[PDB]
């Protein structure tokens, strides 16, 4: 189609803001259609070595074509800004969820984990490391579907090369693998790692490794130390206990461990039916 131009559009409500961008809704005036515009300035992203992550986001999420995504649509560029045309999700952050109710119910907890795997399924399928997975960048469409986001430090691991292991350090400390902080790499077990996090943070209320210093929170995930509260659901506790092992080797769903076929039969799925997900009605979070 033809490239898109700022005036092709008329902006409504700033929708947030990050440390480098502003994401603001759109509607497109020829179409009628709305967007989510993530909006940076150039000039900001040159003096604050933002390039590579800018192109990163870009390249890695014109890859991706999967309902659990946040979908690109289009990019521009005009003299100041560089623009990328989002999927809306209205919705908001997972995060908010978790905080306003607690906690997620057994129900709820298991079809959220559901979509999470599925996603993270499609996504290592395509060698493709997340590496900050975490519910601030697990967005909810309008109709309650996740919609993961944050691609500029997300990782393509090359198929030429049958690379495994990434190298840089990036990632939030509540949520990074012990080998990034010990062997300084990520590997795609490393959002395995993440998403035993995730799940404990639904059934618990808060994540595993946490800390008002990320130091403290390195020093309690490389010695494996937290505890379960007395009530979590059993089932899911042995899924989280697969999930969070220091050797990223033996983590359920990690290539070694022999893939997603395990992980999607643990017994804590038992009642999942993982074919068509995207369009099961969501259970109702109370
Ligand atoms: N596609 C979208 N639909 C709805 N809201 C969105 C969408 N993408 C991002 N947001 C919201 O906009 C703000 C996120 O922005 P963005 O990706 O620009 O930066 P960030 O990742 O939050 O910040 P930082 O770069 O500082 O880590 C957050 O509140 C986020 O939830
Ligand atoms: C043409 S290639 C391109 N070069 C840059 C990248 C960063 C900066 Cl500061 C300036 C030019 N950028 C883009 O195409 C582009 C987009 F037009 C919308 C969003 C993201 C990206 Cl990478
Ligand atoms: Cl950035």
């Amino acid at each position: 189609p033809r490239k898109k131009r700022p005036e092709d559009f008329k902006f409504g409500k700033i929708l947030g803001e990050g440390s480098f961008s502003t994401v603001v809704l759109a509607r497109e005036l020829a179409t009628s259609r709305e967007y989510a515009i993530k909006i940076l300035e150039k000039r900001h992203i040159i003096k604050e070595n933002k390039v590579p992550y800018v192109t990163r986001e870009r390249d890695v999420m014109s890859r991706l074509d999967h309902p659990f995504f946040v979908k690109l649509y289009f990019t521009f560029q005009d003299d100041e800004k560089l623009y990328f045309g989002l999927s809306y999700a209205k919705n908001g952050e997972l995060l908010k969820y978790i905080r306003k109710i607690g906690s997620f119910d057994e129900t709820c907890t298991r079809f959220y984990t559901a979509e999470i795997v599925s996603a993270l399924e499609y996504l290592h399928g395509k060698g493709i490391i997340h590496r900050d997975l975490k519910p601030e960048n697990i967005l909810l469409n309008e109709d309650m579907h996740i919609q993961i986001t944050d691609f500029g430090t997300a990782k393509v691991l090359s198929p030429e090369s049958k690379q495994a292991r990434a190298n840089s350090f990036v990632g939030t400390a509540q949520y990074v693998s012990p080998e990034l902080l010990t062997e300084k790499s990520a590997c795609k077990s490393s959002d395995l790692w993440a998403l035993g996090c995730i799940i404990y943070q639904l059934v618990a209320g808060l994540p595993p490794f946490r800390a008002g210093n990320e130091g403290l929170i390195f020093a309690k995930i490389i010695k494996l130390e937290y505890d379960f509260p007395e009530k979590f659901f059993p089932k899911a506790r042995d899924l989280v206990e697969k999930l969070l092992v220091l050797d990223a080797t033996k983590r359920l769903g990690c290539e070694e461990m022999e893939g997603y076929g395990p992980l999607k039969a643990h017994p804590f799925f038992e009642s999942v039916t993982w074919e068509n997900l995207h369009q099961q009605t969501p259970p109702k979070l109370t």
